[PDB]
């Protein structure tokens, strides 16, 4: 990513891996390393991701946000 | 939230998300994005919530205590 | 506990809560609340547990070491 | 390990124990204690692993990297 990734990686049931970063963003990587998208949040991404039923990723940010992100990388919903 | 959400999100049977604050609370949040409720403890809930079989929502505190939650929100017990 | 608690709770296959405190203790609760035991280890435990397939307990410290302990609240081993 | 041990370890399904350390290391170890392997990484390992389904572990790195490698220790990639 582009800083230290303090949080955990959480896997989905296709393979792909979701870690937070303190660059500001949820990364989605495919089990080849390649990157298929970023989400943008305002502030760094110490938390780790959860995974719900459906495939939503849920994550907390040090901007006072839990994001809700679709599994094609945009945003579901935000609870501040 | 009212503070950074450094603590990882945690996910119940029926969907809902449960994530600790910096404002000091434990959150339970529905798949739709509004607030289900809000649990108020002595200081910030850094750690990341765990979930019994039964439902109960455990997690620790910055105020000293582990949090054990009945899933309608209404404390359960804190072990100081 | 007697510090705060960051590190996020693991729960046994008979409902026992583990977590670790930063007054040096890895904690095994009752799902009723009372203590079962506390494992004293050189510094603050902020990493949270993992429990294997026998029921032993992981979780590091900030003493430099992993520990490993048995379900009953000795010492396993601890890997520095 | 060489230093504070702040990630929370992850276990396999033959029973070994990771876990990342400030020494800058992924660990693998044994059920039994001993060390099966060490990954290097350029900066504290704060993250906790994760596992995927062919056994690939995955774990942040304060270096900016998030680092997939294969379960005899050998690096498989590291997206920055
Ligand atoms: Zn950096
Ligand atoms: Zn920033
Ligand atoms: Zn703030
Ligand atoms: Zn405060
Ligand atoms: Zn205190
Ligand atoms: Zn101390
Ligand atoms: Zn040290
Ligand atoms: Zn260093």
């Amino acid at each position: 990513t582009g800083g230290s990734v303090h949080s955990s990686p959480a896997i989905g049931q296709d393979g792909t891996i979701y870690v937070g970063s303190n660059d500001h963003y949820l990364y989605a990587i495919n089990p080849n390393g390649k990157l298929k998208w970023k989400f943008e949040t305002g502030g760094s991404v110490h938390s780790s991701p959860a995974i719900g039923q459906d495939g939503t990723i849920y994550v907390g940010s040090n901007d006072h946000y839990l994001y809700a992100i679709n599994p094609n990388g945009k945003l579901k919903w935000k609870f501040e």
